[PDB]
């Protein structure tokens, strides 16, 4: 009948030649459709076919910040909801990632946030936000981009815009601080189907690429029915 196939986007032949002998990280934005069913299976199939080894991160506990924009629950409650969402993603998509024949690892957000090196990385990101205005602007742009979609189904009247911004900033600072830590596990490529968001692209530009250009090399995918 019909099937979804996940091809690489923009990655040159000279880069793609490296993929079979390279490692990759698959950060999972728990909640997104690109990480579910037909589109997720398509990715597992392409990753299996083209990489040496793979490790899937479940970006779960981070959402405690974003969940908390409209849900005014206790900080422990949101942490729990953010984890529960990761628990359920793993249940839902166990069927697909189990089909990986290459060596793979399943990690979760807390594995990185609780790293001894997190706090120093967090300070580094907060310093760059304060000092470097290009980086500051990228983060701010990312907040606008994210909130216009996240809060699309809400009337501006029911949204605490001060809160939205604050929590979304907390989310992006954590995401970038954890990003920096990834060089520790020497991942050659970072595969996110859509692009890399503005904040993460800025963090790679200013804090990661200058020190390790052969780590976290971005990879985006195209989806098509065949």
């Amino acid at each position: 009948n019909r099937i979804v196939k996940a091809s690489f986007r923009e990655n040159p032949v000279e880069e793609r030649k490296l993929f079979p002998q390279s490692s990759c990280l698959m950060p999972i934005s728990v909640g997104q459709a690109i990480h579910e069913d037909e589109k997720f299976a398509a990715v597992i199939k392409l990753i299996n076919a083209s990489f040496k080894q793979c490790t899937i991160l479940v970006d779960d506990s981070v959402q405690r910040h974003t969940i908390g924009i409209m849900n005014h629950a206790t900080t422990e409650e949101l942490y729990q909801l953010a984890v529960k969402e990761g628990d359920e993603w793993l249940k839902r998509n166990q069927r697909f990632y189990k089909q990986l024949t290459i060596p793979f690892e399943i990690m979760r957000w807390d594995d990185w946030y609780n790293s001894p090196n997190y706090i120093n990385s967090h300070l580094r990101v907060q310093k760059e936000y304060d000092t470097n205005k290009a980086f500051q602007n990228a983060i701010h742009a990312n907040i606008d981009d994210f909130l216009t979609r996240y809060l699309s189904r809400f009337s501006p009247a029911d949204v605490d815009h001060e809160r939205a911004f604050r929590l979304c900033l907390d989310y992006l600072i954590e995401e970038c601080s954890v990003m920096c830590l990834w060089t520790e596990q020497k991942y050659d490529f970072e595969v996110y189907p859509s692009g890399r968001n503005k904040a993460m692209a800025a963090t790679y530009e200013f804090l990661i690429k200058p020190h390790h250009p052969n780590y976290l090399r971005p990879v985006a995918l195209r989806f098509k029915k065949y």
